[PDB]
């Protein structure tokens, strides 16, 4: 087996989890230690179902930029025995574009799902259900409901979390390493 498939499968195995909040089904990315990240609109409460058990959330942090504008990411710290494999070195120090990215989804409804979203470009501002959002990127792929949390990735790099779409395009919140330091 080759490098790109091996990397995405290993991600699925170690870092990308099936979860459910009161808002329904999402893909969650575990980054290091007890720190994971979800799309903000998933509204994780005091607990979150992770794969096969209800896990308690010790802390949630909604990321805003310097303007106080929503970045549509929530850092959660879990009460678990698990330490996630540390993947912070796969996340670029700044929000980076990519060519021929793959969206990795892992939901009860869409388990271990690989979606070739193609090239990923800077987008910046995006208006989501009346919520304005910054630092987004775009891919021209008709992404759909149930795919939020999905992990945008390419050549051993983890560059975004899927958050939205318009029926023709999809959009992710971009990752940078400092969010997880
Ligand atoms: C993922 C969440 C989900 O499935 O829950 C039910 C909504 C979902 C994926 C996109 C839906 C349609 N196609 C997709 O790829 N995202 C959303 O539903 C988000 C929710 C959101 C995000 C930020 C703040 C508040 C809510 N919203 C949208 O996709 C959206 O509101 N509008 C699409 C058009 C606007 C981008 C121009």
């Amino acid at each position: 087996m080759g490098p790109s498939l091996d990397f995405a499968l290993s991600l699925l195995r170690r870092n990308v989890r099936q979860v459910q909040t009161d808002q329904g089904h999402f893909t969650m990315l575990g980054v290091r230690d007890r720190l994971a990240v979800l799309p903000r609109h998933s509204q994780p409460g005091k607990t979150i179902w992770i794969e096969h058990k209800l896990v308690n959330i010790l802390d949630a942090v909604e990321l805003v930029d310097e303007q106080g504008v929503n970045l549509e990411l929530t850092l959660i710290t879990l009460d678990t025995n698990e330490k996630f494999r540390d993947i912070t070195k796969f996340i670029p120090e700044n929000i980076s574009t990519a060519s021929d990215a793959t969206l990795v989804i892992n939901t009860e409804h869409m388990p271990s799902m690989f979606v070739p979203v193609g090239d990923v470009v800077q987008y910046g501002f995006l208006n989501l259900s009346g919520k304005p959002t910054h630092r987004t990127m775009m891919y021209n792929f008709p992404t759909k409901a149930g795919q939020c949390g999905g992990v945008v990735t390419s050549v051993g790099k983890v560059i975004g979390i899927h958050i939205g779409g318009n029926g023709r395009q999809g959009f992710c919140a971009g990752l940078k390493r400092s969010y997880f330091a």
